[PDB]
């Protein structure tokens, strides 16, 4: 039945994840974080923002989660070592609701994949998932997914495109169905934005077009997070202010906030609001551009009071 926010570098930081939950996503994946950064990290409870932060040696917050999403956030790591991957899982397993391993390079070596994943399943008590592209040959694709399954992972997400297949090329619902059918564990359909998904109801269509257990949406949610809302799309302005509010409440860095709003604006980047956003050099300026200066001064004061 599940609507899932797909993992997305830069986009899937905490504000977007909360925003996606508000509009009706059941599960939110975070951006890919690399094991080699995460293993340098320290877990720190931030009583000011009421978040759990994981901080790097240069004092940067690498990953930030919070109570509202603790039963729904899936942590995705990029990794090519089973011992390193377990170490990262151990660091976060208490503050997250699942561990995902990216595979779209790693996809080449099935042995390494098998090692990493079984180490995680035996290693943590959270549902281990993974996300793959499809192989150029269907026989191999089917072989791959079956090896991956017996490692005891909770589910698998299939981006129905082959490595080095450009996004313009249609997603192959047919292979995702093949996969979904063969395996005993849930399959998560992925790859259907723009082509199949422009409106909420399109998601269940895609579910059926692929026989999958659920649907994982990226670009469509990046363009308008209210794509998870069954009642229909919200006006982009309303969504963007909602986004900014979260971003200010959780002290998001303004370059990240700006990046996400640009992905939302797109064509409308040439409106005066868009030009103001492009030009912003701080969160204050981002809020000004959307009539949220009041909100910014008010929320900043409560936060800087520790
Ligand atoms: C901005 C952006 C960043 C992405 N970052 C990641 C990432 O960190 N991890 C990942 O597994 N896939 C990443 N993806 C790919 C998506 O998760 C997904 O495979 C694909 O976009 C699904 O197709 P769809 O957009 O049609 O739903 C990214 C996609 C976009 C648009
Ligand atoms: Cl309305």
């Amino acid at each position: 039945h599940h609507l899932i926010l797909a993992p997305m570098v830069r986009v899937g930081t905490l504000p977007m994840r909360l925003l996606a939950l508000d509009y009706g996503a059941d599960i939110v994946y975070c951006e890919e974080l690399i094991d080699l950064k995460m293993i340098q990290c320290k877990r720190v409870v931030n009583e000011v923002l009421s978040t759990v932060d994981f901080v790097a040696p240069d004092d940067r917050v690498v990953f930030r989660t919070c109570e509202r999403e603790q039963n729904r956030v899936v942590f995705q790591m990029g990794t090519s070592d089973a011992e390193r991957a377990l170490a990262v899982a151990r660091l976060v397993e208490n503050d997250v609701a699942g561990i995902d391993v990216n595979m779209g390079a790693l996809l080449s070596d099935p042995d390494k994949i098998e090692k990493i994943l079984s180490t995680l399943v035996k290693g943590t008590r959270r549902p281990v998932t993974c996300k793959i592209r499809i192989l150029p040959s269907l026989e191999d694709t089917l072989s791959l997914v079956k090896r991956i399954e017996r490692t005891g992972i909770a589910a698998i997400a299939v981006h129905g495109r082959k490595r080095e297949e450009r996004p313009q090329h249609p997603v192959s619902c047919e292979v995702i169905k093949a996969i979904a059918d063969t395996l005993s564990i849930p399959v998560i359909a992925n790859g259907g934005s723009h082509d199949h998904i422009q409106q909420y109801s399109d998601i269940e269509d895609f579910r059926q077009a692929t026989a999958a257990s659920s649907v994982m949406v990226a670009r469509a949610a990046m363009w308008n997070p209210s794509i998870f809302l069954k009642e229909g799309l919200r006006p982009l302005e309303e969504v963007m202010q909602k986004y900014i509010r979260y971003a200010v409440q959780y002290d998001n860095h303004y370059t990240n906030t700006k990046y996400c709003l640009c992905q939302m604006l797109r064509e409308q980047l040439e409106s005066p609001q868009g030009r103001l956003l492009h030009a912003a050099q701080s969160s204050r300026e981002i809020c000004e551009a959307f009539g949220l200066g009041a909100f910014y001064e008010e929320t900043t004061q409560e936060l800087d009071a520790q």
